[PDB]
This record gives C-alpha cells, structure tokens and sequence, in this order.
C-alpha cells in the first residue's frame, strides 16, 4: 500500500513545470498520475512548487482542517496550482476533466515523522 506522503506526491505534486499551459492538462495529469483507474476522481489540484516547498507548508500557519482536525497548514504565499475537476458530463472510463490554473494559497494537512502532506484540504 502507499504511504500517505506518497500518496499526496503522487495527487498533488507536479514541479515539473510552472503552471498548466493546456486546457488538456488535467486530462494527461488525472490519467498519467493513475486518478482514472475504476472511477474518475472527480476533484485534484496539482501543485507547481518544488516538493520542498510544500514540504514546508507543514511548518506555516496552522489551521483548522475542513474536518476540524488541528493539523492543517496554510502556505503564507500564494503558490501556481491547478484544478481538476469532472466535468458534469464526465463518464468513466471516458473522463473529462477542466483545467483552472490558479495562484492560490494551499492549505495541507500534516502528519508523521518527518512531519509531511499526507492530504490537501483546500486552496485560497
Ligand atoms: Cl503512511
Ligand atoms: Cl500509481
Ligand atoms: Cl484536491
């Protein structure tokens, strides 16, 4: 089974490049990060930052968690993200993604040792 910090790489990383460049990004990234298996995730962001920098997000400004647990982050800058989301007419195994390139804080939530994102809770 995967680790959750893998798990969280694998959701939500994408250093590669700065920003989304496509209205297909999310299309390639959803299928290619193996979010489209039996079901279409219907909702992923994706992080333009070094791992490192989001690493240290687990270091910033604490936060409630959506589920009011106390060990989320929220980044003290903006960082390039990327939506995901179905469309409403999305249909595996056919998924249909649209693409929102944002610059956005990230909130994380935080867990183990090294204290790393296990899950991402929410931009703003
Ligand atoms: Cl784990
Ligand atoms: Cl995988
Ligand atoms: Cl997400």
């Amino acid at each position: 089974k995967e680790t959750a910090a893998a798990k969280f790489e694998r959701q939500h990383m994408d250093s590669s490049t700065s920003a989304a460049s496509s209205s297909n990004y999310c299309n390639q990234m959803m299928k290619s990060r193996n979010l489209t298996k039996d079901r279409c995730k219907p909702v992923n962001t994706f992080v333009h930052e070094s791992l490192a920098d989001v690493q240290a997000v687990c270091s910033q400004k604490n936060v409630a968690c959506k589920n009011g647990q106390t060990n989320c982050y929220q980044s003290y800058s903006t960082m390039s993200i990327t939506a995901c989301r179905e469309t409403g007419s999305s249909k595996y195994p056919n998924c249909a993604y649209k693409t929102t390139q944002a610059n956005k804080h990230i909130i994380v939530a935080c867990e183990g040792n090294p204290y790393v994102p296990v899950h991402f809770d929410a931009s703003v």
